[PDB]
């Protein structure tokens, strides 16, 4: 809407991202000890800004929900995408996370907001893409989860 409706948006946009951090904080402890990505997380109660936070068990993938007070129903999500170097000196290749391997590397995380349509990751190469559509507007997420 308004300028000033569009900066509070995206600053609770950004809140609700720093309250996902748990999430990927999850993701990454149970990659490095082989458990299930979504192992001994739940997500935070809801709160006026988000309303959910969901951590895939299988790829680490993790959707952030927005509340109507950010932006509209089903356009109110944003998806964070974990992956690991195929290896991690002079890397070649991206790949998903994988259930049950002690992953060495380091797992980068890649943020997608709607229209972003491939990834922007550098050398080593591009990282997966969503498995659920984000939908929230790219003017409202950071700059880095924009296409």
């Amino acid at each position: 809407g308004s300028a000033y409706q569009d900066y509070l948006a995206r600053s609770r946009v950004g809140e609700g991202l720093a309250l996902a951090a748990s999430a990927r904080l999850a993701v990454a402890e149970n990659a490095a000890s082989g458990n299930g990505f979504s192992g001994g997380y739940v997500s935070p109660p809801a709160t006026r800004n988000v309303d959910s936070i969901r951590v895939d068990d299988d790829s680490g993938q993790i959707v952030v929900a927005f509340t109507t007070r950010v932006a509209a129903a089903g356009a109110n999500t944003l998806v964070l995408v974990p992956s690991a170097p195929d290896q991690a000196d002079t890397p070649t290749a991206r790949v998903a996370l994988s259930k049950g391997a002690v992953q060495a590397g380091a797992i980068t995380w890649e943020c997608f907001a709607d229209g972003k349509a491939s990834s922007s990751l550098p050398a080593p190469g591009a990282g997966p893409l969503p498995t659920d559509a984000p939908t929230l507007a790219g003017k409202l997420a950071p700059p880095e989860c924009r296409a």
